[PDB]
């Protein structure tokens, strides 16, 4: 943390979802089989590669 309220690890960001112009990606190949339809990246994952 940083400061007196501030957590421990976040979580994902904004570019996740241009993520898919900055590969240059089409989510048409990939699913949001999120709780929400809402674009996972446990979805983009099996696309691209390792990190």
């Amino acid at each position: 943390y940083a400061s007196l309220e501030e957590q421990n690890n976040d979580a994902l960001s904004p570019a996740i979802r241009r993520l898919l112009a900055e590969h240059n990606l089409d989510a048409s190949a990939i699913k949001g089989t999120g709780v929400g339809g809402r674009l996972t990246r446990e979805d983009v994952e099996k696309h691209l590669a390792k990190a």
